[PDB]
């Protein structure tokens, strides 16, 4: 019942993540909207869960985790159960498919959780495509003079394109309605592929902010009694 969203950020066309356990850029504007589209809700009575792998978690400097305002679930093998609150703000996780179950209880989760946000990172996106219903992506590109980063960590945009179509036609209405935008929305192609979403540039990127939404689906089975 909660929508699941992915979100990340990635260069194109590989669409590169990460880089030795890091990120491969520091971008503050890409940040900003990660922050207030997380952080925000319509209805000011809930919140937003973040989800994220291990790795990801460790990655965040300690003096930012767990991220303010929102449930924090962090995703380990090691863990003990399907959701457990370890600390204000924490709940630990021994999967992620089980928790988003858990969360998903309206008994569990009063409706008071808004969306769910799969933050990261490369291992828990892999076993997000056919978790999630839409993907917010910030397409990264490098500007004419400035030096492609080093990265280790994709997203799957195979899969990302076998299950979902370009939907940033509505992004500015998927978001929560309080945040503001800078750019209006502009197609550009770039290196043949079409990239289509807001606009911004800093440092030596310009980025995209994108919605993917499931594509539609035949009906083969429902299920009955
Ligand atoms: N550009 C962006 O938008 C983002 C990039 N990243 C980048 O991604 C990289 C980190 O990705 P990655 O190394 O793949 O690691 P992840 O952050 O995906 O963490 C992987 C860990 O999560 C646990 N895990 C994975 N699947 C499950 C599951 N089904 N259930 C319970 N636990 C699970 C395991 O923890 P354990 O080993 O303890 O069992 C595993 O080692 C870094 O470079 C980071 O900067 C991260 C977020 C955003
Ligand atoms: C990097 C900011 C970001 N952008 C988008 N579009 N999606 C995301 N999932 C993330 C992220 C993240 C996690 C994170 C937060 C942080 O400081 C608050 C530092 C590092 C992070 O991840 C590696």
């Amino acid at each position: 019942k909660v929508p699941v969203v992915g979100i990340v950020a990635a260069l194109l066309p590989e669409m590169g993540i990460g880089f030795q356990g890091n990120l491969p850029w520091r971008l503050a504007k890409e940040m900003k909207y990660f922050r207030e589209v997380t952080t925000l809700t319509n209805d000011n009575s809930k919140q937003n869960v973040v989800i994220m792998g291990r790795k990801t978690w460790e990655s965040i400097p300690q003096k930012f985790r767990p991220l303010p305002k929102r449930i924090n679930v962090v995703v380990s093998r090691s863990f003990d159960g399907e959701l457990r609150k370890v600390e204000d703000g924490i709940y630990h996780s021994n999967s992620l498919r089980n928790c988003l179950t858990a969360l998903q209880s309206s008994l569990a989760n009063e409706n008071k959780i808004e969306r769910i946000y799969i933050i990261g990172g490369g291992e828990i996106y892999r076993q997000s495509m056919d978790l999630a219903d839409h993907w917010l992506i910030t397409k990264i590109m490098p500007l004419p003079e400035t030096t492609i980063p080093q990265m280790d960590t994709f997203l799957q945009k195979q899969e990302l394109e076998q299950r979902f179509y370009d939907n940033s036609d509505k992004l500015v209405d998927f978001l929560p309605s309080s945040i503001q935008l800078e750019g209006r929305l502009t197609s550009q192609e770039w290196n043949g592929e079409l990239v289509k979403g807001l606009p911004v540039q800093e440092k030596g990127y310009q980025f995209y902010f994108t919605l993917y939404t499931k594509k539609l689906e035949h009906h083969h089975h429902h299920h009955h009694h």
